[PDB]
């Protein structure tokens, strides 16, 4: 069947991964990145291992993000060490808390994610969220955290965040995410004149969407605009997916940074099917992009040990003429993999079976 293919690659990638990572490392995003996708694969599949590889995560980690007790010393620029408490690329990791927690509730699970969130919505400030990948790192942190609270604070300051982040970050005319507030056009191009939208920050910020949706309560009073926001932005995705199935570093121009780059295109791909499979997304309209995107995934980024490849490195220095090293994988470029491929499961299990 097409779904047991598909569950038989999940546990070949995943094996992988965690057969070559048997020590835990810190609770930073990219590491957490990964986490949220072995959660996932953990929901669909019930393989005992995956549980508990991010357990023994989440008690390396204490259950924390950034360590700091001194509040006055919290920041929210770039950071990695343990004063960035509230720096987004600290609080993922409070996504697999809450999972874990909703699993074998436990108040030691989510106390540190809710002693942060809780201050930082004390807080005034509104520029939290001030880099695209943000929305992915956070937004669910706060819908979590309210199915477990029931504190409305939480779906306000989701709000508010966003609201910032998109007054910033969104070009209302292309229906895409800058990475950040420097890259907007026309101050800056790509090499070739286009706007520079990065996959995988556009990526981050349609994945992030889809999990606020999956669990945001039906009656929130702002969940019309997040549904609003998901279908401007899946559009502008689908309609710039190269013809070979993967979208390019810089979405909107393939010479800029050519070749395939498997992040954007799987999260792209997670993102997009879940919108089809939970009905805010046209399903004519839309599956035939999925259907190219996890042909790219299927057949080119992943390799036959379960290696994911083709992943644009957080250390890239790259020039036009260059792609992205064939057998560059990464622990979030795993994560987002799962995701994609967790999604595609649930898709083909839908069809009827003849």
């Amino acid at each position: 069947s097409s779904s047991a293919e598909v569950v038989d690659i999940i546990h070949k990638v995943n094996g992988y991964w965690q057969t070559n990572h048997p020590e835990h490392g810190r609770s930073f995003w990219d590491n957490a990145a990964y986490h949220t996708g072995n959660m996932e694969a953990y929901f669909l599949t019930n393989k005992p291992e995956y549980l508990e590889y991010s357990k023994g995560w989440a008690e390396h980690n204490e259950w924390k993000g950034a360590k700091s007790d001194h509040k006055a010393n919290w920041k929210y620029s770039y950071g990695e060490s343990n004063d960035y408490v509230l720096f987004g690329d600290y609080q993922i990791c409070f996504q697999t808390y809450a999972d874990l927690y909703n699993l074998e509730p436990d108040t030691h699970k989510i106390a540190r994610a809710r002693e942060v969130m809780e201050y930082q919505m004390s807080t005034p400030n509104n520029d939290y969220w001030w880099w695209a990948d943000g929305l992915y790192m956070v937004m669910p942190v706060m819908t979590k955290l309210y199915n477990i609270t029931k504190n409305p604070l939480y779906l306000e300051k989701l709000h508010e965040y966003l609201a910032y982040a998109d007054s910033i970050m969104y070009d209302e005319e292309a229906g895409l995410y800058y990475r950040d507030g420097k890259y907007v056009y026309p101050k800056h191009k790509s090499v070739n004149g286009k706007k520079d939208f990065w996959a995988r920050g556009d990526g981050w910020v349609l994945a992030g969407l889809a999990k606020v949706l999956k669990d945001l309560p039906e009656t929130d009073k702002y969940r019309q605009e997040y549904i609003d926001r998901f279908r401007t932005l899946a559009k502008s995705v689908a309609a710039c997916q190269q013809p070979e199935g993967y979208w390019t570093r810089s979405m909107l121009d393939a010479q800029h940074a050519p070749g395939p780059e498997t992040s954007g295109t799987a999260f792209f791909t997670y993102g997009l099917q879940w919108g089809v499979n939970n009905g805010f997304l046209d399903s004519a309209h839309y599956q035939p992009v999925v259907e190219k995107a996890w042909k790219y995934l299927s057949t080119v980024a992943l390799q036959p040990d379960g290696k994911i490849g083709y992943v644009q490195p957080i250390g890239e220095k790259a020039i036009p003429g260059q792609v992205v090293d064939a057998n560059s994988t990464s622990n979030f470029g795993v994560g987002a993999f799962l995701l994609a491929a967790c999604e595609r499961v649930r898709y083909l299990e839908s069809l009827i079976q003849h």
